[PDB]
């Protein structure tokens, strides 16, 4: 009823988790969560801090191909009967995982089997799913097989990107979806629904390099790489000696015209156009998307629009 939970997360979203936890009654036995990045703390670490819920900070958890010892003794200490993993950038080592009486539970913010791995609200867009979601499942031995205890759909909108997927539904309901799985499993009433074979795709991290883009392509899956990118980690190229990240991309392009300054894409099928609407981009089709914002190899971020000033 009462459990002692490990939290192994990060982020806005590992906090609430947190919160909801303690305030259902349970007690936070400890936070495992990422170094500071950078002069920024993680809020997760920082609210349980303020708590004086023990804190400890990892990128990596392993070490001669075992989990660290440094981790699993102070995570031994701490009596954890349920692992909770809120939002968790990574694979725990399964010594972690499998230790509490009732298990380790994961959000994953695609709809298993679909896209397992990391970077899974990336990949929901980049392949251009019209419906998407997220999963609350029971780690198993394997990557993101386990069944699930619940999981919830939501329709994906053509414009939809990384972040307005997660404001909008992934966030707010992902963490409505893990408290109640919690309170679920606190009652011992939490189901288990194995995953079908059927659908399942696997992908990795999408780190900033990964995220360049593939111009030989229509211009519909270059819209779907853009905004499956946007915000993090910014879908880029190389235009005017410099490396360009390219965001708010649209394929409404109605009553727009390719007039205006060029800009020359090495690789692309045809120049980008700047106009007042934004930056005009083509497919390998010579069909026609629309890129709004424009951030600068200097971080600067910009209306495309306004690109040559």
């Amino acid at each position: 009823q009462s459990m002692k939970i490990a939290v192994i997360g990060q982020s806005l979203f590992g906090q609430e988790v947190y919160c909801h936890l303690r305030k259902e009654g349970h007690e936070v036995v400890g936070v495992f969560t990422v170094p500071d990045k950078d002069g920024k703390a993680d809020p997760l670490g920082l609210e349980a801090e303020k708590d004086g819920v023990p804190v400890f900070k990892y990128s990596r958890w392993r070490a001669k191909g075992q989990a660290l010892p440094d981790v699993v003794a102070k995570y031994q200490a701490l009596g954890a009967e349920l692992n909770v993993l809120p939002f968790c950038s990574q694979f725990i080592p399964m010594e972690i995982i499998s230790a509490p009486r009732h298990g380790s539970i994961i959000y994953h913010p695609s709809l298993l089997p679909r896209h397992r791995g990391a970077s899974a609200i990336n990949w929901t867009l980049i392949h251009g799913d019209k419906k998407g979601g997220f999963s609350i499942f029971w780690a198993d031995d394997g990557l993101d097989t386990g069944d699930l205890l619940l999981q919830k759909e939501c329709e994906v909108l053509p414009d939809d990107t990384v972040s307005t997927l997660y404001n909008r539904f992934l966030f707010p309901e992902g963490i409505k979806g893990m408290v109640q799985a919690v309170r679920l499993i606190a009652e011992g009433k939490a189901p288990r629904l194995p995953q079908p074979e059927e659908g399942a795709t696997y992908e990795g991290i999408q780190k900033k390099e990964t995220a360049k883009i593939n111009w030989d392509q229509p211009a519909e899956a270059i819209h779907n790489w853009i905004r499956g990118n946007d915000k993090v980690p910014g879908a880029w190229t190389e235009a005017c000696e410099q490396k360009l990240t390219f965001f708010n991309s649209t394929l409404n392009t109605s009553g727009l015209v390719p007039e205006g300054d060029a800009l020359p894409i090495p690789g692309a099928h045809r120049p980008g156009v700047v106009t007042k609407a934004g930056l005009i981009l083509f497919g390998n089709d010579d069909k026609m998307l629309l890129v709004k914002n424009i951030q600068l190899e200097d971080g600067k971020m910009i209306l495309a629009s306004n690109f040559f000033k």
